[PDB]
């Protein structure tokens, strides 16, 4: 018993059919500005992988972000330069404006357009039925972009997702995790943040795509239509598991590990239970009742399955009748 293997059902070849130097970030140059022209302002916040500045371009007096990227390996840093690169101009992606050395801490530091963010905390208990389609519809239009170049985000969350909701502007941020997806590759499961990780990397599963980006989106859109954030509250990797069980049931999720000849951890015999699948009307209440409908289930469903190979793409999913709504772009 080895795991079946397994390949996207879209974009399989995107990778295969570009040049080496698109996907190999190994040996990739990186051209260096002038660190002169970037005046910092204000500490906006620190990552175990970054400090991050507010900042001012004193060519021309733009504002800006400029993150200044903690020495861990040449290869993940050269990996988030060439997939912001390869990604400038897409919708809703975030611009990379340049690449300096810090004089300081010596290590490289990637400057962008300034986006007027709002906080999660206070957006997420604001957002109308309408909002909530037409800020997902925007996430999609990047997600699907960035799977169209063959790249895969791996780190879908809330506090990744900038929208200033002025101008209703959206920008996806931090691909830091993200990786070229190439078809037979076994990937690194310890990706994404807890309550976003789907069951491929909780079982170990490396043999994942694209559509591990889909969960993380519905369990972001599970949070927002519900009101329950987060949604998956799992207490560690294990727990999370066994909470996602006791709402799509263990049933499925059995069903789904055999067809991959995948074996649970043994630890799982003593925790995870037998847990009927739910319906998803228990979740609805009082408070959230405007916030859902039947197309809202209905697409949430295609994204909350086990089976990464059954979930919704995400261009499929911006032609679901939930976004029916949301207004487009004729003109
Ligand atoms: N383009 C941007 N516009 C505005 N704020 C930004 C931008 N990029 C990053 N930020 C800020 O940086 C945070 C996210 O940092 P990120 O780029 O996710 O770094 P990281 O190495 O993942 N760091 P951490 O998440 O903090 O461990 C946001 O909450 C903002 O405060
Ligand atoms: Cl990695």
């Amino acid at each position: 018993s080895g795991p079946v293997p397994s390949r996207a059902r879209v974009y399989t070849d995107v990778n295969t059919h570009r040049p080496r130097e698109y996907w190999d970030y190994e040996s990739h140059v990186v051209e260096w500005g002038n660190q002169d022209d970037y005046q910092l302002v204000r500490k906006l916040g620190r990552g175990k992988y970054s400090e991050v500045f507010e900042a001012i371009n004193i060519t021309n007096n733009e504002k800006v972000v400029v993150k200044i990227l903690k020495p861990v390996k040449k290869k993940k840093i050269k990996r988030e330069i060439k997939i912001l690169e390869n990604l400038r101009g897409g919708p809703n992606i975030i611009t990379l404006a340049d690449i300096v050395k810090d004089p300081v801490s010596r290590t490289p530091a990637l400057v962008f357009e300034h986006v007027n963010n709002t906080d999660f905390k206070q957006l997420y208990q604001t957002l109308t039925d309408y909002d909530i389609r037409f800020y997902m519809y925007e996430i999609l239009k990047a997600l699907d972009y960035c799977h169209s170049m063959g790249i895969m985000h791996r780190d879908v969350k809330p506090h990744n997702v900038m929208i200033d909701h002025e101008h209703r502007k959206l920008r996806l941020i931090d691909w830091g995790l993200a990786e070229f997806y190439h078809p037979g590759q076994e990937y690194n499961v310890r990706v994404a943040s807890r309550y976003f990780k789907g069951p491929e990397l909780l079982v170990d599963y490396q043999m994942y795509d694209y559509s591990l980006d889909m969960w993380s989106l519905g369990c972001m859109l599970a949070s927002m239509i519900f009101r329950k954030e987060p949604f998956f509250h799992g207490h560690d990797n294990y727990d999370q598991l066994v909470r996602i069980a006791k709402v799509l049931g263990t049933e499925d999720l059995y069903d789904y590990i055999d067809k991959y000849n995948i074996e649970l951890d043994p630890r799982f015999n003593d925790i995870l239970g037998r847990h009927s699948r739910k319906r998803w009307e228990r979740f609805v209440h009082s408070e959230n009742q405007h916030l859902v409908s039947p197309e809202a289930l209905d697409f949430l469903d295609k994204l909350l399955r086990y089976d990464h190979q059954s979930r919704l793409t995400a261009r499929e999913a911006m032609e679901h009748p939930y976004f029916y709504t949301v207004v487009k772009d004729q003109a």
